[PDB]
């Protein structure tokens, strides 16, 4: 007899997710131990999960694809393959998908999107001489980001600006830039009321969030599977943006954010 251990990676989004899992199981009288903010993320969570010292966490499909399964991000992330390999090689179950994808995208103002009819990356590339683009230094470094985006879409931005990751949204507000990279769950999408564009050629890989849990734990706690499945498809990108906004902008604790979310779902 030992409480089920919910692990998370160090990010604020991950603390919210860990509290959603923990509070939901606690509501059903299943004892929980929180192991939040594990340095190194998956590479240190995964060995503990296989050894039974963690029981569950929220993983992103593309992260499992590249880090645990050693597959290339230039090949489309395949959920069915992930689920099968996780069961067979690791005795781990993906419960399902929460409903959101946390990956790179590109954003502009809603006014500029309406002015130029911009909905997709290809639209932004078509109109890119009217845009000054900004991103963090790392985004300009390898083929997985800006360099590859240029090979896929033929952008001709009027200017390019690299800066500290924490200055992008501020630089957009000042008009130093008028297009930038975002992550699709960023609180700042809601805060700044940004238009997030569609990656029509599928350049950026998929990082769909889902609960990974030991099959041994589901065998011993069959009700845990039924309970956790109630979260399937309940958190789309806009919902995750809002929960992140509550923590990062409204300064609400991840635990309270998670509690209020579960209550809104009737769980």
């Amino acid at each position: 007899e030992k409480p089920l251990v919910v692990a998370t990676k160090p990010s604020s989004e991950q603390y919210i997710l860990g509290e959603i899992l923990s509070l939901l199981l606690e509501k059903h009288h299943i004892p929980i131990k929180r192991a939040f903010g594990i340095g190194g993320g998956t590479m240190n969570i995964h060995p503990a999960l296989i050894r039974g010292d963690f029981d569950l966490y929220v993983e992103y499909t593309g992260t499992a694809w590249v880090n645990t399964l050693k597959n290339p991000l230039t090949q489309k992330v395949d959920f069915e393959t992930i689920k099968k390999r996780y069961e067979k090689e690791f005795n781990l179950l993906w419960v399902g998908l929460l409903g959101f994808n946390n990956t790179y995208s590109l954003a502009i103002s809603k006014e500029d999107a309406q002015k130029y009819a911009i909905e997709t990356f290809s639209d932004l590339a078509f109109h890119s001489p009217n845009f000054d683009f900004g991103a963090e230094f790392d985004f300009f470094e390898r083929e997985d980001a800006f360099k590859g985006l240029m090979k896929a879409y033929r952008f001709h931005f009027r200017s390019l600006h690299e800066m500290d990751i924490n200055l992008r949204y501020k630089s957009f507000e000042s008009h130093k830039i008028n297009a930038l990279d975002v992550f699709t769950t960023d609180a700042q999408i809601k805060e700044l009321d940004l238009k997030v564009l569609k990656d029509d050629k599928g350049f950026f890989p998929n990082y769909q969030a889902g609960i990974v849990i030991r099959k041994e734990t589901i065998k011993k706690y069959p009700e845990a599977l039924k309970i956790l499945e109630k979260l399937d498809s309940k958190i789309n990108d806009e919902t995750m943006q809002d929960l992140n906004y509550q923590v990062e902008v409204l300064k609400k604790s991840p635990k309270i954010v998670a509690k209020d979310f579960l209550e809104r779902l009737g769980l």
